[PDB]
């Protein structure tokens, strides 16, 4: 009967709560992602476990093995009932788990330090002084190379063969290039990721035009679960009563540091 | 048995053949929704009667009534069982009836005559020598009226006030303001109906720049039917198998005049 969620030590979506180790089960936990498991299980009505994916990834098909990693490994094979994590909607996702409406939109976005003169896309394309790049793998930087929009094929064609390079290995490490850099890179980053960290101190960074292109983050389940209708009725309660954008503001404007 | 579908006479989703009268029922209509209605119709089982909303409406709450019309009203009356229209997923929407996964993404975008000197919403927003605006009325509008994104903001500002008036009441009208106006009227509208529009002789209009939000248009039954959940699966299956895509290249291009 205890339904056991899958998710992923992400801020502010889980975090350990500072004092976990005096603490238990559910308890240990808290942030965007925590509140709303507790909203989903009380609509569909279950008891629930919150569990740490063991590999702390998201869920891909390792091209090596053929096996699914991450949060969506541990639904196709039978280690958790329900994923509730920002898991990306995805056609490659979609063959081997379900997912419920979107519970958060986000897109590509510019991240830059405070001062520095760009707010578009368009104005990093026409420029070279401030540099900018993505993450060095992922979807971020797949958009840019795959894009037949004559602006971000322009900015693909500069940031391909940028030297020295303009990727990054981690989020962590864009951030920081961007704070250190006196003005003179750009990150580009998950809107939703953007917005969090604007909140952060030292609150030197800024998000500057609009999102670039759509995604969602949904609730997943295993396919032919007994859940997923429940599921996406909740999500879809949730977001007409406000419930989603409330915790929105809670986790990255109420809990902000920056005003 | 039978299902009836309300849809939307709207082009390229829904139209008139040519030789219509000639024809009767499901075989007078042709276009994306019709081969869509039909795909649908095959996954699930079930044989259905095509038929146009008789107010010609997509589906809004009478403020002063109550009382919903267009498709929506159909399905929340029960008049029809399904909606297979470009009939945009909305809150207000969702409260009265269920929606597919989206079966076709869209956004705002921008629309110039061939040789206008734009690319993008912020070289619209630092002038003026070009005037641009949207429908009088709805979400696009609205859009505008609401962002908190300076750009956008901007924009609102301008067009809020701009003389003579940047509005139009419908989206031929835009068009139509777009190509008579020699470059100096640029108009905000549906990516999907832009590219569309692209693809239609005299073959002088243009998408550029990347669209502005995010919208879908998804496939609407009825609260408690037994056909939504079919039908969504349905809608996976048909855009993983790239159905969609392919349907959505034979209307906009491979039946393109440019
Ligand atoms: N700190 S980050 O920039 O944004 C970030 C960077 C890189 C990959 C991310 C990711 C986030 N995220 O928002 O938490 C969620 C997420 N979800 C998925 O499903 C996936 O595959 N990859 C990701
Ligand atoms: N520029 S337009 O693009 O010709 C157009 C203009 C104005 C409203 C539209 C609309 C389209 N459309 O794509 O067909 C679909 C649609 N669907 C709805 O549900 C609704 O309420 N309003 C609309």
């Amino acid at each position: 009967k205890t339904v056991v969620v899958t998710t992923i030590l992400e801020s502010p979506y889980v975090m350990m709560k500072k004092n976990h180790e005096m603490l238990e089960g559910n308890e240990r936990y808290e942030g965007y992602c925590v509140d709303l498991a507790a909203e989903i299980a009380k609509h569909c009505g279950f008891k629930y476990k919150l569990t740490i994916v063991g590999d702390g990834k998201y869920g891909a098909r390792d091209a090596d093995t053929k096996i699914w990693n991450g949060m969506v490994g541990e639904l196709v094979y039978g280690k958790a009932d329900i994923a509730i994590a920002p898991l990306t909607i995805t056609l490659v996702r979609e063959e081997v788990i379900d997912f419920s409406k979107p519970f958060m939109s986000l897109g590509i976005s510019i991240m830059i330090k405070k001062g520095t003169p760009i707010e578009s896309a368009e104005d990093l394309s026409k420029q070279t002084e401030i540099a900018y790049g993505t993450l060095d793998s992922g979807s971020t930087k797949e958009f840019f190379r795959r894009s037949k929009i004559a602006v971000f094929d322009k900015m693909w064609t500069y940031m391909r063969s940028a030297e020295p390079s303009v990727f990054v290995r981690t989020t962590a490490e864009g951030v920081a290039r961007v704070r250190k850099s006196k003005g003179k890179y750009a990150y580009l980053l998950e809107s939703t990721m953007n917005e969090y960290i604007e909140q952060r101190k030292p609150c030197d960074t800024m998000k500057v035009g609009g999102n670039l292109d759509c995604k969602g983050y949904g609730i997943a389940t295993p396919k032919g679960s007994s859940l997923g209708n429940a599921v996406n009725l909740a999500v879809l309660k949730l977001n007409e009563q406000g419930l989603l954008d409330k915790l929105k503001n809670k986790w990255w404007y109420d809990k902000g540091e920056c005003g």
